[PDB]
């Protein structure tokens, strides 16, 4: 019992992480079998960042220019490349700790782990999502640039995040690892915004699963709703709208528990309508929304 | 920019996790140099633990009866003995993953990491406070026990909790890594109380502190208080008195933020006394306070 925010253990990731330097810039970069990725503006200056034209600032780089250091061990540069906001360094030796893995476009409200790391040193995890707008509320300063975002089933890596900028909201925006930006932001010091966010309602009801399963029963009422009637209520609360994907995803939750979906959605609405009148549900006083379904499967069943 | 619960990277500990299985019972060991740590109840069956005599018990097992498996490799259980509540395998191989470690005993109030294990594989990786009352609030199930909580300085890890049982109120009671439980607990089945549990006060006043770094203000008052003021709404709110000692622990956090930690104790004091009125203060609706002075320096400054 008890629920918790939890991270996939790290150390796939950590054998991964190198220093890349470009002039005097440095940030992190993830080194796997003979390549390192990181984010493209490691090759400006605080200068180039106001408006770079980064195919012209690479032009005057050559591969001696890119110091990748893994630990304490300089890795021999034979190749660069820019894939999107992504510099890929060619390196004539595999990293002998690459994991299996694989590179994948998480989808708004998906969640993933993030380590967090200064000068290629692993610093902290956290579990994170992938906000409906495309930010994500991290924990990072100035060098956590290059710091990956990632999900493990059994012993595959599937990198989602690398980490490129902090909006002057203080949210966080990055790339896949093919250096595609989630969102609308483009890798460049101005003013950005970030749409209208959103609370995950899927991950919200499947939080309300865990708590019933842990214990935490006080908000399970005698109510019902519709799909259409608790959509009225996400929209003026700013929640997603519910669909049958995410019913049929809450499914197993809905079948372990034998509180059906619609009916978790009532106590959802009454929530929403009147507020926790200050009780906690899992410890906290808000309603959750940064744990999917299959994280909730997950951790309530010990998937290792 | 951004504030998270942050555990500290988990490949170190990640090398040295084991299964260990007497007779039917399996669990998580630790193995570090040439010895395997595990929760001496790994000897009983489910019928033993609810009045078990460990002696008599380890007295009907031999070396050959533990089996330690480190990932699909057997070990050669070549010693064994009990210290306290934990069984100690020496082995015939000394871990080749071992890190620099110690074992410490922390305080209650102080935080460090758990890597959740079952079966001798990592499930995930959160960050926990040892209660005042030296219970954790995790998340764990059954075979989750001999997972391990640890803090890590730089190179060294410090392992200070081993996880051994979970209280009828769904919270978490273990040891330190000489087998000694933290609080009254014994390793028996049987109904065992936790005292009162309170609020980590100085932890909470580091938490304002980190919220304030990263903007969140608006519980900042024009107010102050002494040590003796405070402590009157620290008892009635049953949060830890404040002492002298603490004050100094925040000093660092006080000098960067220009605060002087009596204002913030009367920031906290008027927190107490009227809520938070349906605000946030980094993201939560209720005072965190499983986070130390040390943490906040440390996840504001980028240790690596
Ligand atoms: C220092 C600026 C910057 O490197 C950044 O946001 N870094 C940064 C990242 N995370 C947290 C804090 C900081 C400071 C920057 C700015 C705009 C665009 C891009 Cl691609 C990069
Ligand atoms: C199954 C019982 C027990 O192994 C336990 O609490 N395990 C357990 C641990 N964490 C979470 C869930 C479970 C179930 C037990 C009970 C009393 C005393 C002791 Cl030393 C051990």
């Amino acid at each position: 019992s008890g629920f918790r925010k939890m991270a996939f253990p790290s150390g796939k990731v950590e054998g991964c992480m190198v220093q890349v330097t470009c002039g005097t810039t440095t940030l992190n970069g993830l080194w796997l079998d003979d390549v390192v990725y990181c984010p493209r503006h490691v090759i400006c200056t605080s200068e180039d960042m106001l408006n770079p034209n980064y195919e012209d600032l690479l032009i005057r780089k050559s591969n001696h220019n890119f110091l990748v250091q893994a630990g304490n061990v300089q890795l021999r540069v034979i190749g660069h490349s820019m894939q999107n906001c992504v510099l890929k360094l060619k390196v004539d030796t595999a990293n002998p700790k690459t994991p299996k893995y694989k590179f994948v476009r998480i989808q708004p409200g998906q969640t993933f782990s993030v380590l967090a790391c200064y000068n290629g040193s692993p610093s902290g995890v956290y579990q994170c999502a992938m906000r409906p707008n495309f930010t994500i509320k991290g924990s990072f300063l100035n060098g956590s640039c290059g710091s990956v975002g990632f999900n493990i089933d059994y012993d595959c890596v599937s990198f989602c995040y690398m980490h490129h900028m902090e909006l002057p909201t203080g949210v966080h925006a990055g790339t896949d690892l093919e250096g595609n930006f989630y969102g609308p932001f483009v890798d460049r010091q101005t003013a950005q915004a970030a749409g209208t966010d959103t609370t995950i309602t899927v991950n919200v009801l499947a939080w309300l699963y865990a708590a019933v399963i842990n214990g935490d029963r006080w908000f399970l009422n005698r109510f019902t709703t519709t799909l259409n009637d608790f959509n009225l209520v996400a929209m003026k609360y700013n929640y997603e709208p519910l669909t049958q994907d995410h019913v049929d995803i809450l499914g197993p939750l809905s079948a372990q528990t034998g509180i059906a979906v619609l009916d978790m959605c009532a106590s959802l609405k009454e929530l929403l309508q009147n507020g926790m009148n200050g009780r906690t549900i899992l410890g906290s006083a808000l309603l959750e929304d940064e744990f999917t379904p299959f994280d909730v499967v997950r951790q309530c069943s010990g998937v290792t």
